[PDB]
């Protein structure tokens, strides 16, 4: 088990690491989230590139990386461009989201990337060979916004990115019952005893899997998902909250 | 999904109820606990009768509860004896186990008595009628503070107690793996998705189980066990720490 060190942050060690996600559409809406959000307590800031409007502009996009790093220089820094497919906020060619990437990867603005397994075995590949190369780390995912898969198709994904060369696969599915919660903890168990050989992050979406939000350092999860302030919506847990049950379930 | 109403509690609906458990081993020691136990927030009382020396005599045991009931009067009071087979401080024969438990019935002092189904079936029954003709609830329950049986065997023993008239079910298993914990809460939502007409309880025992005591809303458990004030050995879990837990679980 190799763990993941960014910045001053060890992934896959002691308590589940707090991932926030910054969602803004244009540099200024980006500079006042990232100012509030530097007033926040968390160790991942995940920037939500699928929200910003001038995608087309590479240009524009590096600005506003620019604008989160220099309001939060010491933060690792995620760079998540999420697809229409797998719940993202707008549909760019296979080419665009590659090329968004990249530039991303070269700028040194950020210290992760996202990439979708579903991309594509042979680009994803190419990429992550890319990342690496500039000494970025690459959180390989997947998501499924409609139900969970059973046990053994979520492992061998997993298993599957740890092939294709990702830092930390990583896992997001809907349960459709109470039962589907208990299918993904068991993935990630199964992942965490017999194959992973380096940190997985697994969640169960929405209000019924938010305990696998909270679990992840008995089951095996080296992050997990939170809110800045105000959680809105069912099933959003609050960092300060999410924080205090992480230390309580560590400290018991 | 029959509830048990206690004093103003209701068991089996919202979030879980918290358990705190008395151990004096005389009259002096009851009262200084059961003074100190008043000042913490908690919802219904156990009182751990195996640790009382003198539990040869009713009249002293009896004159215990007196002490706690009169400290504390409108708490849902429990009480237990907990054989040593199951963990307990002390062996009792089965009649004098029983004398106890009809005299504490007896008294009108306490709300709940906790009956361990391996007392045997024609004396388990017996008692559980006594206790109902005199309004009194019974907890009934299996601890194996050893390992963990497989979900098909914990759900056929709560169903055992569940139709020898058990009011509350109650099963606690220790972990060996982290795997055995999935079992134990794999076995609450089996009961709880199918078999139960009224609340049930479980728990995993130790660190590797504390999950188990903070997730009974979510997978069916309706009470849990905390601590009150400094939590000592691993896996304990201090009330006001529970608390706080229960509720982001609930409110998420």
């Amino acid at each position: 088990m190799k763990t993941v060190t960014v910045k001053n942050l060890i992934i896959g060690e002691g308590m589940p690491k707090i991932i926030v996600s910054l969602m803004g559409r244009d540099i200024n809406s980006v500079k006042a989230e990232a100012l509030a959000y530097r007033e926040a307590t968390f160790d991942i800031l995940e920037w939500r590139v699928d929200h910003f409007m001038d995608i087309a502009s590479t240009q524009s996009v590096l600005t506003a990386a620019r604008v989160i790093r220099d309001a939060m220089p010491d933060i690792p820094l995620l760079f998540t461009f999420r697809s229409a497919k797998e719940g993202g906020e707008q549909t760019i060619t296979t080419q665009h989201y590659l090329t968004l990437n990249r530039a991303a990867i070269d700028s040194g603005l950020v210290d992760m990337i996202d990439l979708e397994l579903f991309t594509g075995d042979a680009d994803v590949k190419a990429t992550v060979d890319y990342a690496h190369a500039h000494n970025v780390y690459v959180v390989m995912s997947n998501h499924d916004f409609h139900q969970t898969p059973s046990a053994e198709e979520m492992v061998s994904r997993l298993r599957k990115m740890q092939a294709l060369g990702a830092d930390i696969p990583k896992i997001a599915v809907m349960p459709q019952s109470k039962h589907d919660v208990l299918t993904l903890l068991t993935a990630t168990l199964e992942m965490q005893q017999h194959y992973a050989d380096r940190p997985v992050i697994t969640m169960s979406m929405a209000k019924e899997g938010v305990i696998s939000r909270l679990a992840g350092e008995v089951f095996g999860s080296a992050a997990t998902f939170g809110a800045v302030k105000q959680a809105s919506a069912p099933g959003q847990i609050a960092v300060n909250d999410l924080r205090s049950v992480l230390m309580i379930l560590h400290n018991a």
